[PDB]
């Protein structure tokens, strides 16, 4: 552990604007993405990064740290329902592909913590597909 | 193993409005939440009230799973980091509870999803420290 690369983005309102706008161009270029689901994943994002916009005083560190993971969870979470439970896979390998890119624009950096944050995500979210409480047997 | 039920909390931007006018009150009630801490706690927590404000479409329905999970995320990483990671189970205490009473008064439900969702998210929050790799050079 022990990050030695801090990523600025969520620290900076001005910064955030420049990663909102590479999601929204990279979400929409991948082969992966289609343009319903593209509508989410776009929608998901700007929210994150305006909280961004609004950050600012001692607690603004802590605040971006919760939306690193925040934007991680709700991406992923919302990714593996829409792509049929098992096969969100597919996409993943596009959207951190995507995610980490912006990073490397916006922040100038890949900052491997967001992705250590999502990988720990992955599982926990994954691990929700015993949705066979079906009550018809 | 267990019947799931949809918390219309996430369903309703009126019950979303209805429970941040919860967390605002329960937090501020709780003698672990500092007045400081209480309104960054609020600030945060309405940007996915917000999020669950603007859940129209077809795939709302994922969005609110999506949100229930970044919700427990957001507070819990934001409450970690400005607990020194350490002494965040203190407040930690405090914060499931309110949630979950919220959930109690605004959707009429504890939600074991959610509070298992929080559970499994402390199992990635608390495998790495992060608040204090800040590199700003």
């Amino acid at each position: 552990g022990a990050v030695t690369a801090v990523p600025s983005v969520f620290s900076s309102p001005n910064l955030a604007s420049g990663f909102l706008q590479c999601l929204t161009f990279g979400i929409g270029n991948s082969p992966a993405f289609p343009t319903q689901e593209q509508q989410d994943l776009d929608a998901i994002a700007q929210v994150i990064l305006n909280a961004v916009s609004t950050n600012t005083g001692a607690t603004a560190s802590a605040r971006a740290q919760a939306l690193s993971t925040a934007l991680a969870s709700s991406l992923t979470d919302l990714l593996i329902a829409e792509s049929a439970e098992s096969n969100y896979n597919n996409q993943l390998s596009e959207l951190t592909g995507i995610l980490s890119n912006c990073f490397i624009q916006t922040t100038g950096s890949d900052n491997p913590a967001f992705v250590s944050r999502i990988q720990s995500l992955i599982s926990v979210l994954s691990q929700n597909t015993d949705v066979n409480i079906i009550s018809t047997a």
